[PDB]
């Protein structure tokens, strides 16, 4: 009778086109990068440019009884907060964030960061898909009940500011409204990644993440590599053999235990049937250069090495002259980042401690070695028992909007609040997707927001917030 | 009777002292950076300076019938080029250089590249060691014959402005003054090594060194790396991978048999009595941090490694983020320059064509590999039979200035023009020899010329070319 699914994307769509799209055009031409990469942005004014062209935006689409606040600790970025006080007595907690990665290099010519581009029914541009979008879409899911007249649960918004520099600032925001914010029962998160752009993909999970510098001396200066070579070991052989102590060169097999958990079964078989879904879409849209093929053929084992197993990057590094600057000194340091997903249910703490002890320990020729980790080092999340309501309501939006089944799958990078909110409420259900699909380039160049994509997920997001309305 | 071998050693300290030094402190003044570290040499007008400079003193102080030329190639570096008659009817080629390399880091806080410092009996400054000093003793160890009117064989003295950016320039210089520079019968080198600051050290090779630029990439935009990470290879993985292949993570053992010549057992025995000669300073007197210490033990061993064997450094890279720049993004291009002593007896094109095959074939993952190298690379050099005037003449001159045996030992760097004449002019003696000693620190922090050192070797060229005029 009241509920019409149809309607739901009908009132979406026309939301998505007239008052969403405009706003987050102008959202995408704000150049405000997280702190990580912009360490004077409190002075540079872009953080605060966005948070209020976002809380502006809400604050005239409101929906009824809402409060919104910019919520402020000192030296931190701000936290967008809104309370919507709803019908039903049980609260959702939705979740996103407006701070940016920085340009990177590679944008088309036509194409730029800071300049809203709409082509193909895509929106280019930095931070329109990570996570431009986020408030807007969440907002939207509930106005669309309103527009129905229906009655919805008590929904908290937390629309954060730090999210690309490893939420730092988030626990302090948290501890400061745990009260006020109260115990959700569903979380949804419009942060995470999609296998295709043909139907609903829910998050199971999310790896952890280490960083940390590895520097390596045996000389205290520069030393002519004429005299210095067969005597001195160079600093950068040494330093690829100690990563091999932790890493096979041939495979990129991690080498330390603790570094790996046990995988559950159902996340065994959900990635068979995930690489049935996407088949060669696996790896296909990579951005290959010339024949460059994966490290296996395999594709439920490379989605279980994305989602359930450590991975090394090397991320940046100190201590090179460029090359064409370079003569043939023998270099004083090597120092390279070292960036280590982790499994989910992997404890960055001990993992921090096995990866310090293998890389430091009975250094080759008594060499002065340091691995030191960066604070902020985050644990992953694996999804709950799902319960049966959220199937359900999953499996009937996703049928609704794309006329394709909910897919799930884990999601390869790291969302910190999750695991937050995961050991604070081990009754919560989540819904934590998104529009990341293939070549959507979140943290690279030409971002951007499928138009198509992300109307049928908010529709997804307010069809779960009936269903959870009705349970 | 007319040859007083202590008054030579009188004469030359006071020129050294007098006449030298001041005009050498002037010289270190110049900021004249070799090519390679100074793409508008020509515009800086620094390399004019110097060389000036020194045709100016040596106009000064010139022997009889000497001519002196700034000779000019269009956009080359000017070669400093002096004849000098003699009255004994065969030539004697002594050769350095007056260019630069670069200022480094680590310069004590009284000390500066382009300041002069005398304390302790040594001089400080970019350039005074390697290798201001040369045009200078060269000169003056001729001038020492005249002072005690004796006869000396025609002498050609040759000054170039290149060698620190691989003598690239100098072939064409010698094609253009080849008939006039005619055939020598011994040439002298200051511009090489020293075991220690007690005796006359005769290079008896040197290695050759090939430079290159290793390129590798999979991807051709940096990618999120939690949904890269466990696909695509890292580009750091896969260039560690392939320096695998050439290099022995554990040893340093270079892989490649190509790059290794058959040692002449000489050369063998006369490391064992350098070992004996040098004992802990084989190579205690590197700069090392804290306890580190040498690839081996074995004092031979280490002197064979350094002279005889190949060796890599990884001198400069491409490529990375500073560490605090950067994120975690998967990188696009993992660039690294490889600098890559030689045996003496290996030939460069052979290497070069080895290491090329060896690090481009069979591309993990069909990765885009490239191993570039540098145009101007360059065979080392062995002595040739040491003929009984030039041993009789060396160890006279030792025992007479030093008190001690000479010493003969290979040099680990890389003088292109040696391998040059000793394919020209494959009956020519060589004394190829220097002040390069224990933290003499060439190409380095802290750069000193050791005096006492230098007048002593003045004093040993000047008893040499004494020596020839009477064999
Ligand atoms: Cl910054
Ligand atoms: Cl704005
Ligand atoms: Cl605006
Ligand atoms: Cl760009
Ligand atoms: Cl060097
Ligand atoms: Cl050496
Ligand atoms: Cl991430
Ligand atoms: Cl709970
Ligand atoms: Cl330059
Ligand atoms: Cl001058
Ligand atoms: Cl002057
Ligand atoms: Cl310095
Ligand atoms: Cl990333
Ligand atoms: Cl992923
Ligand atoms: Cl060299
Ligand atoms: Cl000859
Ligand atoms: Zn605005
Ligand atoms: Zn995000
Ligand atoms: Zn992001
Ligand atoms: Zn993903
Ligand atoms: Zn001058
Ligand atoms: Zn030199
Ligand atoms: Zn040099
Ligand atoms: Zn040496």
């Amino acid at each position: 009778g009241m509920f019409k699914p149809q309607g739901l994307y009908d009132y979406i769509c026309q939301q998505w086109q007239e008052e969403i799209l405009p706003s987050l055009c102008d959202y995408i031409k704000i150049p405000n990068k997280s702190p990580h990469f912009d360490a004077k942005w409190e002075e540079h004014g872009y953080m605060e440019q966005a948070v209020n062209h976002i809380a502006n935006w809400c604050k005239s689409h409101a929906p009824k009884g809402m409060t919104l606040e910019i919520v402020r600790l000192k030296n931190r970025t701000p936290l967008l907060f809104m309370e919507i006080p709803g019908q039903i007595d049980d609260t959702v907690l939705l979740y996103g964030h407006l701070d940016k990665q920085p340009e990177m290099s590679g944008w088309s010519d036509d194409l730029h960061p800071w300049k809203p581009v709409l082509k193909n029914g895509l929106l280019y541009g930095r931070g329109g898909a990570d996570d431009g979008y986020s408030a807007y879409a969440s907002l939207t899911a509930i106005r669309a009940l309103e527009q129905q007249g229906l009655p919805y649960p008590r929904c908290i918004l937390i629309i954060e500011a730090c999210e690309e520099s490893g939420s730092y600032d988030l626990p302090f925001y948290i501890e400061l409204l745990k009260e006020r914010i109260g115990k959700p029962s569903l979380v949804i998160c419009l942060d995470s990644g999609a296998g295709n752009y043909e139907q609903l993909w829910m998050t199971t999970s999310l790896r952890g993440n280490l960083v940390g510098k590895l520097t390596v001396e045996l000389i205290n200066e520069g030393v002519h590599s004429g005299s210095a070579s067969g005597i001195v070991a160079d600093s950068f052989r040494v330093a690829r053999q100690l990563i091999s102590r932790i890493e096979d060169e041939n495979t990129g097999e991690i080498k330390l235990p603790q570094l790996y958990c046990d995988i559950p079964d159902e996340r065994i078989k959900q990635a068979k049937q995930c690489a049935e879904i996407l088949g060669e879409q696996v790896y296909s849209e990579f951005p290959w250069i010339d024949s460059a093929k994966p490290v296996i053929q395999d594709k439920q084992q490379l989605i279980l090495n994305r989602t359930w197993r450590p991975a090394l990057t090397v991320t940046g590094a100190d201590g090179f002259p460029a090359i064409a600057d370079a003569g043939n000194v023998m270099r004083p340091v090597t120092s390279l980042k070292l960036s280590m997903r982790l499994p989910p249910l992997v404890d960055p703490e001990a993992a921090s401690v096995a990866m310090e002890k293998a890389l430091t320990q009975n250094p080759p020729y008594n060499a002065k070695v340091d691995f030191k980790i960066q604070n902020g080092g985050s644990k992953g999340w694996n999804a709950p028992l799902l319960s049966d309501w959220l199937a359900k309501a999953a499996s009937e939006a996703s049928m609704t909007y794309y006329d394709k089944p909910a897919a799930y799958m884990g999601e390869g990078g790291t969302i910190p609040f999750m695991s937050m909110l995961g050991e604070q409420f081990p009754k919560a259900q989540f819904m934590i997707t998104g529009v990341l699909g293939p070549h959507s380039n979140a943290h690279g160049p030409n971002e951007f927001l499928h138009l198509d994509m992300v109307k049928k997920l908010t529709s997804c997001v307010s069809y779960v917030l009936y269903s959870f309305s009705q349970k």
